[PDB]
């Protein structure tokens, strides 16, 4: 079986993900994140926010609405150009992406729903934004779009943020949140969904420096993934050819990750575009509000250029999950060797930081173990598990990437210490209970 | 006085706009109070409230686990939940300005027959523009939890009594906006469904009412500005047998009180209807007693943006004159401000190095504009708990002055001890 299938099966079995509304018929275009998945996702997001906003003098945060005034998407150009060609099978009348079927221009292709082949309608352009209606009347007055990107909420607040945060280019505005696209086909696993969270930052610079700032952010974003544990050899850069450039972008470089898809194993992870002055210029023109920047140090006025790192939170989750997956040979209690599944997460991403495992269900072990679990829950997400053989419980934690297991044994009742097991090496060290929190805090690398 | 121990909402809203806690969404095209963006300070305050809720509900409790579910679920979910049929309110259209309102027109001064209008927002998925593609944006986050109840029982190995908690965006086609950010069409909720053996539900209901009240108090809200309001039967939602709201004294004109959080006993309504409509059994089998039952549900359902409005209003204060947001340090959006006495080659690099050290842990502001007293007032006004001054003596004793927001008391602390000094006082990161 393929690596992606193996990882997807683990994720489903341990509740990283569940298909949304599965009891009614789920698809891979919409996914829920279970108890382990919601923590992993939140940890990735928190590390992005820390790297982008908390740690940087020159980047501030914002959170804008999914549903903006419709005029925003007229001005941005999305109403006019955010569409893709659809063809309709002449036998089963299902519609498909013409470009995708052409895998470029061909002519007579096969239908992946009935197989008829050759019988297609002429192409029709299909706008990829999702629609809704606000107010009691479902009319054009009430028509709104769910945002296909978070970026326009940032651009429309550029002058507000310059004023309230007292920022001057070069500086950035960063944001996380849900975006929506009427994707015609789902992807492998969670790769391509109609609803997905993005992590986007618009970095406003003086125009003559934009190309240098573009390279800075390409290299900085690449290094962000590596610093959080992704193997650099599973990352690469991809330059958009001119025909693949979005309407707002003069140059775009994708970070791609080696997901392991059948055929071509590489996929887009994050896009880093130079959007020049397109977005502030068009909103200035359409709104009548001046979004240019006045540099008092030179008495000059200019429309900033924009460098945009635009990451996908759920695509990132998929990459971190796949990259952490590993099998190694581990001794078992019997004296033999097992194949052991381990998610080798960076400790800042792992959904459960520590597992508290009494050696057995013995009544004398539970008090100290329960008291210790309660102490650690003040700081971290913790799992308590007393069911079954200790060795099996260690492997249950290894399988979801837990960095440390703490075992309470009968000697603990006399020396008031516990055994701390490290996930990757499986090495154990005996630590006094009153120092366990500090012992873990240093190794978990939190804030 | 707002703490008995121009209205306050206008004053707080003006401050929040001036300092960028909020901006009306799409303002440059015409904003309204039904949609709001959160600026650099607002996004941090919002995230801090959310993270304290998650910590109290999920991280700190053995018996509660988390989930995050899609805004857009299969349409069949909202048929089964009853929302398609009953999530509607009476609308009265004016006969002079033809504007519809929630059943004296506040648009022309002076009426149509009431017509029931469903409050869920619709969207259309897939390539067929027609009602085959019709979906609803979720009006509550709870149905994502109920539809996964059996899934979570299996993978998390939980047994009633236990909860599943979630935060996320919900959508309602509210007809008129509220004061400030009180009632928007798009808002974030923080909801937990607590699943229990039916005979215990009324005791668990009271437990969660008291626990949720205490959560606001522990995070700094004046208990005198919170109260409990029981829904009468006519006001109960279709899924609820009993509902108690926590209300906050927002300070509106007329009646100053408003709903903050709803705590409902949803009995077995939700798991029973999805079991029936889906054909998947969402009952719980108790092996200890060889008994199978549909859990009752107790539901604390908080509003993140309504909570932000309450924490912001409650923190507002004027003393000696000085404007101060008296935030609990865990909620304050900027934890520390670093202030070089003068912007200068000998002090500024030391101040910057300290700001960078602290930004490893906390959101920090560096400010070198204007006199020090002015910079203290700028920080007090947005609730920053501590200000650290780097001055010329710092270059000799390698210590800085640390000012506490509320007392304005100052203490001189060595730089290699400042982080730990601040950590025990900020109580979170
Ligand atoms: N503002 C600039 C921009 O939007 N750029 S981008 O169009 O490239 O989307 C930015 C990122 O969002 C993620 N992403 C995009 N679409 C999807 C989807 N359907 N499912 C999952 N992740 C997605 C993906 O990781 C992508 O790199
Ligand atoms: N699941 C059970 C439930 O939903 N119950 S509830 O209907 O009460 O919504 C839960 C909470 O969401 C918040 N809330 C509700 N509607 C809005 C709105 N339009 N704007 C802002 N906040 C709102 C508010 O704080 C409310 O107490
Ligand atoms: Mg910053
Ligand atoms: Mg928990
Ligand atoms: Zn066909
Ligand atoms: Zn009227």
């Amino acid at each position: 079986a393929s690596i992606i299938d193996t990882v997807a099966n683990l994720a489903k079995r341990r509740g990283f993900v569940y298909q949304s509304g599965e009891i009614y018929g789920g698809t891979r275009s919409a996914w829920d994140y279970g108890p382990l998945g919601v923590e992993l996702k939140e940890n990735i997001k928190r590390q992005w926010w820390k790297s982008m906003v908390t740690a940087r003098e020159d980047v501030v945060g914002i959170d804008t609405s999914i549903i903006l005034p419709r005029e925003v998407w007229v001005a941005s150009g999305h109403v006019d150009v955010f569409h893709d060609p659809l063809v309709e099978c002449l036998n089963c009348h299902r519609r498909h992406r013409q470009d995708h079927l052409q895998e470029v221009p061909m002519d007579e292709v096969v239908c992946p729903d009935c197989g008829t082949k050759g019988r297609w309608t002429e192409p029709r352009e299909f706008n990829m934004m999702l629609k809704t209606y606000l107010g009691p009347i479902e009319s054009d007055e009430g028509l709104h779009y769910l945002r296909p990107e978070t970026a326009q909420g940032i651009f429309t607040n550029f002058a507000n943020v310059v004023t309230t945060a007292r920022k001057k280019p070069p500086f950035g505005i960063a944001q996380t949140g849900k975006s929506f696209r009427n994707e015609i086909t789902p992807g492998n696993f969670i790769f391509r969904t109609r609803e997905f969270e993005q992590m986007e930052m618009e970095f406003f610079v003086e125009p003559s420096t934009a190309k240098e700032w573009h390279q800075y952010w390409i290299d900085t974003r690449l290094q962000w993934y590596v610093d959080l544990g992704i193997d650099r050899d599973n990352l690469r850069l991809y330059e958009h050819p001119p025909e693949k450039l979005s309407h707002y972008a003069e140059r775009t470089v994708d970070i791609e990750y080696k997901y392991g898809f059948a055929g071509d194993p590489w996929g887009e992870l994050e896009g880093i575009a130079n959007r020049t002055d397109f977005d502030l210029s068009t909103h200035s023109k359409h709104s009548g509000v001046d979004l240019s920047y006045y540099d008092q140090a030179t008495d000059t006025r200019y429309v900033p250029y924009v460098i945009e790192p635009a990451a996908g939170l759920t695509r990132s989750l998929m990459a971190f999950l796949i990259d952490a997956y590993s099998e190694d040979e581990a001794p078992n209690a019997k004296g033999g060797v097992d194949k052991r599944t381990v998610l080798r997460f960076d400790p800042r991403l792992a959904p459960v930081k520590v597992a508290v495992l009494p050696l057995s269900r013995h009544a004398d072990l539970s008090p100290k173990a329960r008291d210790l679990a309660a102490e650690l829950r003040q700081h971290w997400n913790v799992e308590f598990d007393d069911a079954g053989a200790i060795g099996r419980r260690y492997r249950r934690q290894d399988e979801v990437g837990t960095p440390y297991c703490v075992t309470v044994d009968f000697d603990s009742l006399e020396d008031n210490a516990v055994t701390v097991r490290e996930r990757d090496s499986m090495a154990q060290e005996r630590i006094s209970i009153d120092q366990v929190t500090d012992y873990l805090a240093v190794r978990l690398k939190g804030c």
